């Protein structure tokens, strides 16, 4: 537990061992960004400290980029909270 994320009551942990990464709510990805909202599903993901997501929810394939701490290409999505379902 060396870093928080948006995911309500998440079990993330920025440890030297745990290869978990963290990202901040992006602006380059807007429409798709709506998807990120699902990543939260909370009252209203306030960009104050919640404007960020952890890898634990993202798909391994979404980490194709070997950047410093910015891995969430157009593909990026918090699948784990994929609300998109047969309404
Ligand atoms: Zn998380």
């Amino acid at each position: 537990m060396v870093q928080s994320c948006s995911a309500y009551g998440c079990k993330n942990r920025y440890d030297k061992d745990k290869p978990v990464s963290f990202h901040k709510f992006p602006l380059t990805r807007p429409s798709l960004c709506k998807e990120w909202e699902a990543a939260v599903r909370r009252k209203n993901f306030k960009p104050t400290k919640y404007s960020s997501i952890c890898s634990e929810h993202f798909t391994p394939d979404c980490f194709k980029r070997e950047c410093n701490n910015k891995l969430l290409k157009e593909n990026a999505v918090p699948t784990i909270f994929l609300e998109l379902v047969p309404r």
